């Protein structure tokens, strides 16, 4: 239902592959209650966007440098990216916010 980035460069290359697509990064962990309840709610919305949006999950504990970068300071993170370019970002394990966000920039 979702791509598992591996590394740096894999999140690189997905987010070049993505063309004009709204990619949605979900920062998430195993160890984060937040990221186990909002992630299926994402999936689902992900599940009926196949055609707009492509969602990329992050695991921290994997792609500690990745968490740096994107300047990871709470659980769960999600960062809006467009051709390469970061939109916008908001954490917390808040649906209204992520749907509203998705809805606006696909």
């Amino acid at each position: 239902m979702s791509i598992h980035i591996k590394d740096s460069d894999d999140l690189k290359t997905r987010l070049a592959e993505a063309g004009d697509k709204l990619v949605v990064i979900d920062f998430m962990a195993t160890w984060c209650g937040p990221c186990k309840m909002i992630g299926p709610k994402l999936d689902e919305m992900a599940g009926e966007m196949q055609d707009s949006i492509v969602v990329v999950k992050v695991d921290v504990d994997e792609c500690e440098d990745i968490a740096t970068e994107y300047n990871i300071n709470s659980m769960p993170t999600f960062v809006f990216v467009k051709n390469g370019k970061k939109i916008e970002e908001f954490s917390g394990a808040n649906v209204d916010k992520l749907r509203n966000t998705i809805l606006k920039l696909k």
